[PDB]
DNA sequence: AAATT
DNA sequence: AATTT
DNA sequence: AAAGCGCAAGAT
DNA sequence: ATCTTGCGCTTT
């Protein structure tokens, strides 16, 4: 696709588009993902890349906000409920803030994500083990 | 606070 | 230095 | 004592 | 502007 395309995909700080491409701004020499939540510069001086690599590669240093030079978070954050659910397979209560500690997550984005990816609390989830 | 104007 | 997210 | 929850407050 | 954390209160 061309470029005014992947344009409107960045004012529409769509997500679908994010690991699509990123996008760098030659005032700033800042290269973003394009759901990046920082105010939008003018298109004459933008950019676009396939990938953080090559941003790099063209002196481009990683937004302080997107990190848009780390992968999808997608499968990190899945890896870390899976690891969440296992330490809670057991009869000695785990308290979220134990929990936070080992899956290395705030408190707070470890519930919010736990819930979201199992559909129920974490402590929910260490009850319903010990329950079955 | 960090990006962008 | 001021704006914008 | 800790989980949950809505809202103020702090941070980016 | 938007998102995260801290707080006080009720429920577990
Ligand atoms: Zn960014």
């Amino acid at each position: 696709m061309k470029d005014d395309q992947r344009w409107q995909s960045v004012l529409a700080r769509d997500p679908n588009a994010d690991g699509e491409f990123v996008f760098a701004v030659r005032t700033t020499g800042i290269f973003c993902r394009p759901s990046c939540r920082a105010r939008h510069a003018l298109r004459e001086n933008v950019s676009f890349y396939a990938n953080a690599s090559e941003a790099l590669a063209a002196g481009f240093r990683p937004c302080k906000r997107c990190q848009p030079d780390k992968a999808n978070p997608r499968q990190h954050r899945l890896d870390k409920i899976t690891h969440a659910c296992r330490l809670l397979e057991q009869e000695t209560p785990v308290t979220l803030e134990a929990l936070a500690d080992q899956v290395a997550m705030s408190p707070f984005h470890l519930h919010r994500l736990f819930k979201a990816t199992t559909g129920m609390t974490p402590k929910a989830w260490q009850q319903a083990w010990r329950a079955r």
